[PDB]
């Protein structure tokens, strides 16, 4: 399962491929939090 989301604190759009939606949602949040922080 691919997934799309670009984060506004960074303008870059991401695209994670994970076997397992269990791993996506965390790739997800992750990802976007760590932009908004760093």
């Amino acid at each position: 399962q691919c997934y799309t989301f670009r984060s506004e604190c960074t303008n870059k759009e991401f695209t994670v491929c994970r076997p397992n939606p269990e791993e996506v949602e965390k790739e997800a949040r992750r990802t976007k939090e760590e932009e908004c922080r760093k």
